[PDB]
């Protein structure tokens, strides 16, 4: 289903416009009569199905890893979300906020150290969210330049050691409240989920968000003057942006209706957090004053992003701290000749984003 994923740089492609004009809920009968395939485009359907009881994350013909709870359908995805989920409360990022700040000015100082220009997403943005990741985690200090590495068995062994004798962070955590509930493997993939998949979303939203700042350098500004706005710059920036642009399919257990229509059981339902996000006009346009973003750039319901609280603590005192810190910042090209990934259900990113200041 490319047409979910077809942008112009960050806005929708006229193809995907045109498709959200049928409707919010859109029926794609498949040509060769496999499947009936259903597309969610509408912030209110896609909150109706995702809130939903009536559908699995099944694989459909149309990799599975422990303690990927993505890939979990209650009950077992309750437990182990319940399991890991005091790792993200109030109290946890609280404690980890001043550690955060520091990691965000540690790469903004080597920013700084390297001069202009820099390829912001492989030398600033990457490494300060691999960074962030592994302080969550609480990987233990020497690991760290490998584990960030390799990332791009082991992760076994290092959830069997930093198990046995617990330390800090949300492996620590898990080990240490559920050391005989929890498989080194599956302490591993819940590690594996941080240090990949969120790294990826959470560094394109730092490279892409900052080159969205910079096309609107009046609200690049205005966050400078007024970082009290950082929270809802935050909020903005993820639903303009919308890099996990497309979901999993959700399959009907039973018939439900679902934005006034019918989905018959067994039939897929495909949300596109990037339509919904982006295909009403009325509010649109990029505006970091907007008091409340209305958007589902983390998802609903029962598989709501375990990492929102991280992503939204990470990403407010990244954009705070480099907007104060490099007031002269500025794309090192003109922005229409930055390359953007192809249609693809992986993460929308730019390729490299070169800046100076
Ligand atoms: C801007 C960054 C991020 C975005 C846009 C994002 C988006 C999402 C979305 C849309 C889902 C739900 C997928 C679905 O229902 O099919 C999700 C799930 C999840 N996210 Fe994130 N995510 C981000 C960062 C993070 C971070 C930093 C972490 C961990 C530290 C994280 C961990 C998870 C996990 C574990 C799940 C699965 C939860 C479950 O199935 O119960 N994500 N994310």
């Amino acid at each position: 289903h490319r047409v979910l994923h077809l942008r112009d740089r960050l806005d929708l492609a006229a193809e995907l416009k045109l498709l959200c004009e049928r409707g919010p809920l859109v029926r794609i009968p498949l040509e060769d009569g496999s499947a009936v395939h259903w597309f969610a485009l509408g912030y209110d359907v896609v909150r109706e199905v995702l809130g939903s009881e009536k559908f699995d994350k099944r694989v459909i013909g149309t990799m599975a890893l422990p303690g990927n709870l993505l890939q979990l359908d209650p009950p077992e995805h309750t437990r182990l979300r319940r399991m890991v989920a005091p790792a993200y409360s109030v109290r946890r990022m609280q404690a980890l906020e001043p550690r955060v700040q520091a990691i965000v000015d540690d790469h903004l100082d080597t920013m700084a150290s390297t001069g202009p220009p820099v390829e912001f997403l492989r030398e600033v943005a990457g490494p300060m969210a691999a960074r962030v990741a592994c302080e969550f985690l609480g990987i233990p200090l020497d690991d760290r330049g490998e584990l960030i590495r390799l990332t791009a068995a082991y992760m076994r062994e290092l959830a069997a050691r930093l198990r046995r004798d617990p330390g800090d962070g949300m492996l620590g955590m898990v080990a240490r409240d559920h050391g005989a509930d929890i498989s080194d493997e599956e302490l591993a993939g819940l590690c594996a989920v941080v240090m990949n998949s969120s790294v990826e979303q959470t560094e394109s939203c730092l490279a892409a968000g900052t080159l969205l700042l910079l096309e609107h350098p009046e609200q690049f500004a205005l966050l400078r003057e007024r970082p009290e706005l950082g929270e809802q710059a935050v909020e903005e920036i993820v639903r303009y942006l919308s890099v996990f642009e497309g979901l999993d399919p959700r399959t009907a257990t039973e018939d439900v209706e679902i934005g006034g229509q019918v989905i018959k059981k067994g039939e897929a339902v495909f949300c596109s957090l990037l339509a919904a996000n982006r295909a009403d006009p009325a509010l649109d346009g990029f505006d970091i004053t907007r008091k409340e973003s209305r958007h589902v750039a983390f998802g609903h319901g029962i598989h709501h992003c375990l990492g929102a609280p991280l992503a939204r603590m990470e990403l407010r005192i990244a954009f705070t701290t480099l907007v104060s810190r490099f007031p002269s910042l500025r794309t090192a090209v003109p922005a229409e000749e930055i390359r953007f990934r192809p249609p693809s259900s992986n993460v929308f990113t730019l390729l490299e984003l070169p800046l100076t200041w």
